[PDB]
């Protein structure tokens, strides 16, 4: 049925130790074997306090060693403890998936194998670029790329779009030196930068901040001051670049039509915007925060309250700490995969819907157990014909 | 100076409980008060043992009322709180910046009044999609859009990259229901992605699992099965799409040579793949794992030692804790900032050299104090003209 031997591949996060998921802890503790690549020390010393047997992966680069045969190695290391019947945990900085070659190698010789094989999801540059610049990749989309594979193959910019730009300090580089990489090509993105934007168009230098106490490296230039040798010097191995979008894009009438956003009339004008603005786009004008509108709903909120289809929560201390046993013990989650019936009856203290419910282990019925539904909800709400009862939209365009 | 009031907004990643990061956890624990907006009751549950001060923000959605009302009041409760000179923390699900408009609007106000105001990132639906579909946003690009601003704007599709597209249940709608919303102008998309890629190109339905024993959704249909009405029904509130590329995209002859890829000869094919391909990408060949260059770099791992320019960590128990709680404890993290030779000198057992990197506050005297900088490496290396000294790139295009 099961044969013995798995693989985890899990992220640290870009913030040393902070930016870590509650998930990716608890596997890095419950494992056999750590194999791990991170760049800062206090995120490694952390690791080792929480597994007795790690191995760190960066000692496989070597100057003048292609990184092809560093990741061919990096991935052979993983996979021949989980051919041996272990359970393998690999730890990438940032999200493991997110501009990295050995974990999706190492999972795809695993699955195909036939062991257990996950990636889990962390916290990548992006994710960080995103919360520091305060820009929403919804508006106005976002375009994201490596940037030697960008001007290899002439990969196409939206101006009216978000361009992030990974690997800006190693452009056209295929090997490794534990001093750095010389980065004598960088001019000929500059030269693609000022064909797409314009000479005088800004670019964003973005660094995260590694270590908690640290504010980020967030300095605007125009695209013509990146030729200045002091200002390219700066740009090294964790350096982003962020391009905000020159123009805003009109609507397109046919689909106006179609979708119905119409009262015989005319919806808002391209530049009528919702507050706040991008502050890096170019002109870019002042958005009232407190428009008309805007006074009127914060007036409503002295006579508020709850509508009467809202689901209060309504749960126990014995269900709660189930579910969350759940969610942080991986030994407990297999025990119920094996058994939902088993495990469920082992609980103490469980109410008899509450059991049934686990029992099941069907996502309403948990739902359903640990909130109250009002009854009107239910009589419009249509529950057969959950799939159709999780509705929770943050944004509008 | 500092005037009193701050505002944290964070996440909680997409799956219960076990997705949210350590530091969101600990400003959840400190905050004064605390505002949410999340989808599932175990998460929910959780963040009410952690804070004795919580509101949902869920009770300000109602039927017919517009989103940017609900939205408007959401930012002004957190403000309030905050102009009190309170430390408040929101919490949204995923990242809290990603396609989420209440969080930027009450950070922005914040910030301009003179109060604190920062985003922790955190994991978001895209994230998810990367780790469970087992692609890289790296190999071949990425585009991001909300659906309705896709159409409303003719967002431009690249067929030789990714394309994801969120909020696909909810096309055209400016308000709410507790019901749910009737995805009527479904059909419109479709039209759209018919035009772009072909009636027969795939396109993969994708929910990540929301609870931790439950299998995403990851469902491969056609452009022409998704106009029939069994699988349009399937498509709700917590529904995103991935398209895959259509084609390989070509080398540029005039990059390959400023960057001087060339030994008089030839470059690998368009279609020269590296191990893993791109499983959801119609018509993919099958992609040898164990090539002879694959074969050679393993036999080299038998008289394998690590190269003399490698920096093995070399740090206490001391120093370790102390990072470790400025990372954890965000009233530690405060107490430092303020006044790093105080909060130094007060840490017992720090050796002398730790004493004076916290004393200094300095990455690279911290980073000094924690790794053994072998002498080969810095007669190479060029320290003052770090900046130029974290070069960990796991990824070749
Ligand atoms: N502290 C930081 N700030 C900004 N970008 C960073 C960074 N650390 C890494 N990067 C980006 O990531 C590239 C290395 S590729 C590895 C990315 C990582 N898996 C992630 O999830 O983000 C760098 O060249 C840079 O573009
Ligand atoms: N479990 C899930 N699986 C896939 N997509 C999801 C999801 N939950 C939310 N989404 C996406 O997010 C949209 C709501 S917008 C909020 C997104 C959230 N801040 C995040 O970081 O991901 C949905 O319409 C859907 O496109
Ligand atoms: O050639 C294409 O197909 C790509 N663009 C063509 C126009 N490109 C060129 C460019 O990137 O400048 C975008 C534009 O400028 O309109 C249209 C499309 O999305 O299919
Ligand atoms: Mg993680
Ligand atoms: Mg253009
Ligand atoms: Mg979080
Ligand atoms: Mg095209």
């Amino acid at each position: 049925q099961t044969k013995a031997g798995s693989l985890t591949i899990v992220g640290t996060g870009i913030e040393s130790i902070g930016q870590m998921t509650l998930q990716a802890l608890s596997y890095i503790e419950a494992a056999a074997k750590v194999f791990y690549c991170v760049i800062d020390p206090a995120t490694e010393a952390f690791i080792l306090t929480k597994n007795k047997n790690c191995v760190d992966l960066f000692q496989y680069y070597d100057n003048g060693k292609s990184r092809l045969n560093t990741y061919t190695q990096m991935s052979e290391l993983m996979v021949r403890e989980v051919r041996k019947g272990l359970d393998v945990v690999g730890v990438f900085y940032g999200h493991p998936g997110v501009f990295v070659n050995p974990s999706h190698r190492a999972l795809a010789i695993a699955k195909s194998e036939g062991y257990r094989a996950r990636m889990l999801p962390g916290v990548s540059a992006e994710d960080c670029l995103f919360a520091d610049l305060c820009i929403d990749p919804s508006n106005p989309g976002c375009l994201t790329y490596e940037a030697s594979d960008f001007l290899i193959r002439d990969r196409p910019v939206s101006i009216h779009s978000h361009l992030v730009l990974f690997q800006v300090g190693c452009v056209g580089i295929a090997d490794f030196n534990f001093t750095g990489f010389d980065n004598n090509k960088f001019g000929v993105l500059v030269d693609r930068l000022e064909q797409e934007y314009g000479a005088e168009h800004p670019v964003v230098h973005y660094i995260a901040a590694m270590m908690p106490h640290q504010d980020p490296v967030t300095d605007k230039y125009t695209v013509a001051q990146l030729r200045e040798p002091e200002i390219a010097k700066r740009v090294g191995g964790v350096s982003t670049f962020y391009i905000p979008p020159k123009a805003r894009k009109a609507s397109n009438l046919d689909i106006i039509r179609r979708l119905e956003l119409l009262p015989a009339g005319q919806v808002p004008d391209k530049k009528a915007r919702i507050y706040p603005a991008n502050q890096w786009e170019p002109d870019v004008p002042e958005v009232e925060p407190y428009r008309p509108s805007d006074q009127a709903a914060i007036a409503q909120l002295a006579d508020h309250a709850p509508p009467e289809q809202y689901q209060p929560l309504a749960t126990s201390k014995a269900m709660s700490d189930v579910m969350t046993k759940l969610a942080l013990d991986p030994k407990a989650l297999a025990d119920y995969k094996a058994d939902h019936r088993a495990f469920a009856q082992s609980v103490p203290d469980l109410t008899p819907q509450e059991r049934a419910a686990l029992e099941l282990g069907d996502s309403w019925a948990i739902r359903c157990a640990m909130k109250n539904m009002p009854s009107s909800l239910l009589d419009a709400a249509r529950e057969s014909g959950q799939n159709g009862f999780p509705w929770v939209i943050v944004v509008g365009v």
